[PDB]
């Protein structure tokens, strides 16, 4: 997690200067605090007074910004070595020494404050707590070639006039910009009608003639300053994806608009260059939350039964006959749904056979080439039939190339005429081409396939979907495949061919692979591979000593029922076995000859021998210093569960009145040996451990308590 105070993620401040101690440090005569410095201070203050770990972190990191940005910027200030210091404090206290290619991971991505690194070490600390499952550097593969993420920030930093009522993500600081592109908008038919002289002369008549169209309505000038409301994924597939040209019906203006931005954004990233630091931190966190819910989706998912029903090698030629309407009414009946490819065909194909379809059961038609964050509204009120739609209808003319008719169109249409519930699925954020990148590609996938897992879904509605042939199978993903929407729904993808006929989609093996990885540099995995941490404290007893009472009830508990019976009995024959008792010991890591010696006494007995169990543990010693303890365990095994022989566990702090030989489940055993040593990050290894395999044996190096080294 973690905390506290033994715990290697308590993120502590001891070796972190405090502003008082900074000014005496990063003083410099004659120069008075400037405004760089004052904002430093004032950030360290924050770190100091920040009793939420998580909070404290992350400020850390936005310090760190602050910093690089007054190296870039103030190169020769006297501010400098003691800046540099305090960075390299600051890195120490969130990053430990065995954590340095992880963090060179991290900090090389721009914008520490950005709540990135934020979010990346938070993710690092809880898998090298192997309380995560494996995520972390696929994360980080995610954040070095996102469009966003990966940009050192260059958008707007300024303040927002109370006057703008609508939520701002980007901003022009200056309206003058527009002047200094190649293109001259102010001198294209047919803007000659307007007497304007520059591209920023043309902006006003463009907004104006835009909003009184429905559009481009939270778009505003105010004193030399553009404001935008609309995002940047919703101006592109309803202004351009192409396009329209022409022209008409909307219009040419909001085509300039949008043609301006992308001429003055040049060489960079649309939000790196535009978008206000609010905006920009809010979608880098979003895209890595997001980012990681699709990861979790696609973590453990079994194709047991989408390849019981559709998988069958022969499904291809069994799609089919068999015989259109045999089908159909399977895929309503028996699969209760079947996707289509997003094309003008599958439409016309699907538009046909409506009657057979809705005969019985459909009640659903969704598609993925419509967001359902920007449009899902108005497509009810298109339903409604209120044509306060403006923007889902720009959205249809581009998906259609131009409509006439028809396709995507004449979909929705006929889904409000023969009063079939229609429903968008597609999320807009990251959805503007070009997908080169793998992760770009999962990422967009696994937000539709959300949606689609969310708000299908019935249990009372049967279904068809229109989608992308990349979303319907499986495709590449983080360590393992990404499963298309189709195997999600438990549903058949199918096609339709330039000649028109309609068939399953095989889901190749080769498409169910992991992404071609690059292993980052000197990676340590996080997790370490065998056995697991106990817990990032120090463990305590809750009451008393353990007693024979005191166990009793805990050993069963366990799964089943009695069989405890049969359990007490062996339990009863190894505590009163007289071999067994000579053999108990009371000495300092007696455990090395003892548990060798009781698993072979146990296999004499008939018992079945078990794979043992090691913990190991720091113990304080002097100063600031930190031993390593360890002690094993011959063990015994029984349905599924297994159960701990350990006639050597006096050698630690004992009740006076319990047995000489302490018999748990495994688990059960690790716990309470940690707990009487008031053990400190305990670590524990199901298999028993000899001689040198035993001596050696200590927790994670990185879960050793440390301070930093200057206090």
């Amino acid at each position: 997690l973690g905390g506290s105070p033994y715990s290697p993620f308590r993120i502590g401040l001891e070796g972190v200067w405090t502003p008082e101690v900074l000014k005496a440090r990063a003083s410099v005569i004659g120069k008075p605090i400037g405004e760089s410095y004052k904002r430093i201070l004032a950030k360290l203050q924050r770190i100091h007074n920040s009793n939420i770990l998580d909070e404290r972190q992350g400020l850390m990191h936005e310090l760190m910004e602050l910093i690089d940005l007054y190296e870039e910027s103030q190169p020769s200030s006297e501010r400098l070595n003691a800046f540099r210091e305090l960075r390299t404090q600051l890195e120490k206290a969130l990053y430990l020494p065995e954590m340095e290619a992880l963090k060179k991971q991290i900090l090389q991505i721009p914008n520490k404050g950005s709540g990135a690194a934020r979010f990346l070490l938070r993710t690092a600390m809880n898998e090298m707590a192997g309380k995560t499952s494996e995520s972390t550097a696929d994360l980080i593969r995610f954040a070095l070639q996102d469009t966003v993420i990966s940009a050192p920030f260059r958008g707007y930093a300024g303040a927002i006039p109370e006057a703008i009522d609508f939520p701002v993500k980007y901003v022009i600081e200056d309206i003058s910009v527009f002047d200094k592109i190649q293109t001259n908008y102010w001198e294209l038919p047919a803007y000659e009608s307007w007497n304007e002289g520059s591209n920023s002369a043309l902006l006003p008549g463009l907004l104006r003639e835009s909003q009184s169209k429905g559009m481009l309505s939270k778009c505003r000038i105010i004193e030399n300053s553009l404001y935008i409301g609309h995002s940047y994924e919703e101006m592109f597939y309803s202004i351009s994806p192409y396009s329209n040209q022409v022209g008409g019906p909307y219009e040419l203006y909001p085509f300039t608009f949008f043609s301006m931005l992308q001429e003055v954004q040049g060489d960079l990233g649309f939000e790196q260059a535009f978008a206000t630091r609010n905006f920009f931190n809010t979608l880098v966190s979003d895209r890595l939350s997001l980012m990681e819910n699709t990861m979790l989706l696609t973590e453990s998912f079994d194709y047991t039964p989408w390849d019981a029903i559709y998988g069958d090698i022969n499904y291809d030629e069994q799609f089919a006959a068999m015989s259109i309407n045999e089908r159909i009414e399977k895929c309503m009946n028996t699969y209760r749904g079947v996707a289509f490819q997003n094309s003008s065909k599958s439409i016309d194909f699907f538009l046909n056979n409506l009657t057979t379809f809705i005969d019985n059961g459909l009640t659903e038609i969704a598609i993925s080439d419509l967001p359902y964050d920007i449009v899902q509204q108005e497509i009810s009120q298109f339903l409604q039939g209120s044509n306060e739609w403006k923007t889902l209808d720009a959205m249809l003319f581009n998906l259609d190339k131009g409509d006439i008719n028809g396709a995507f169109r004449k979909l929705l249409q006929s889904a409000k005429d023969n009063n079939i519930k229609f429903r968008a699925i597609g999320h807009s954020d990251n959805s503007v081409p070009p997908f080169n990148n793998p992760y770009k590609s999962l990422y967009y996938k696994g937000n539709i396939i959300a949606e689609a897992i969310e708000k299908l879904d019935r249990e009372g509605q049967k279904f068809v979907v229109f989608a992308d042939s990349s979303l319907l199978n499986s495709t590449p993903g983080t360590g393992r495949p990404m499963p298309g929407l189709v195997q999600y729904l438990k549903i058949p993808a199918t096609v339709v061919d330039s000649d028109g006929a309609w068939q399953f989609l095989p889901d190749v093996a080769s498409s169910r692979v992991p992404i071609e990885v690059t292993e980052l540099e000197n990676w340590q995995v996080l997790t370490p591979p065998q056995g697991k941490i106990l817990g990032l404290k120090q463990f305590k007893l809750t009451a008393g000593f353990p007693t024979e009472q005191s166990r009793l009830p805990l050993l069963e508990n366990s799964v089943s029922e009695d069989l405890r019976e049969e359990l007490m009995q062996k339990i009863d024959a190894i505590k009163n076995d007289v071999k067994m008792n000579s053999l108990v010991s009371m000495e300092a890591g007696s455990c090395d000859s003892v548990s060798p010696k009781v698993a072979a006494r146990l296999k004499d007995m008939g018992l079945e021998a078990g794979m043992g169990a090691s913990i190991t543990w720091w113990r304080r010693e002097g100063g600031m210093e930190f031993s390593h303890q360890m002690h094993t365990t011959a063990s015994f095994k029984f349905a599924g569960k297994e159960f701990a022989v350990d006639a050597s566990h006096l050698q630690f702090v004992h009740d006076q009145l319990d047995t000489t030989i302490l018999i748990l489940p495994v688990d059960d055993w690790a716990l309470e040996i940690a707990q009487r040593n008031r053990a400190i990050n305990p670590f524990v290894e199901y298999v028993s451990k000899t001689g040198n395999m035993l001596a050696l044996f200590m927790p994670p190096l990185f879960t050793k308590p440390r301070l930093t080294r200057a206090l």
